[PDB]
């Protein structure tokens, strides 16, 4: 498990990197993380965010996949666990918000744990 600092990612407006925390604000934002998969194994996607509201409609960008999900009422460093089999080579990670999946939260860091 590693904490992929959002500052090393691409803070696309309305996204804004503040204090090493990429916080998106409404559709159009995209906190894209650029990293290279270490080995060939199942890495479960854990997204750390804090948006004290109720439920938003965002699209999480991981391993080049557009996994749509509603940001469950969160506030405390909550790690959205999503099991995705990662392969060796190169993979794209991040968080995108758009008309199809709008949001308004803070993107602390893209955590990647070694599931299997």
């Amino acid at each position: 498990s590693w904490t992929y600092t959002a500052a090393s990612a691409s803070i696309t407006a309305p996204a804004q990197l503040v204090g090493n925390v990429g916080e998106l604000q409404g559709a159009g934002s995209a906190v894209i993380w650029n990293v290279d998969v270490p080995v060939t194994g199942e890495y479960r996607i854990n997204l750390t965010w804090s948006s004290p509201y109720s439920s938003k409609v965002n699209t999480l960008v991981m391993d080049g996949t557009a996994l749509s999900y509603a940001f469950a009422e969160a506030t405390v460093p909550v790690t959205y666990v999503q099991t995705k089999t990662l392969s060796a080579g190169n993979h794209s990670f991040g968080v995108r918000v758009g008309s199809s999946d709008w949001g308004y939260m803070n993107v602390h860091s893209l955590k990647l744990e070694l599931l299997g």
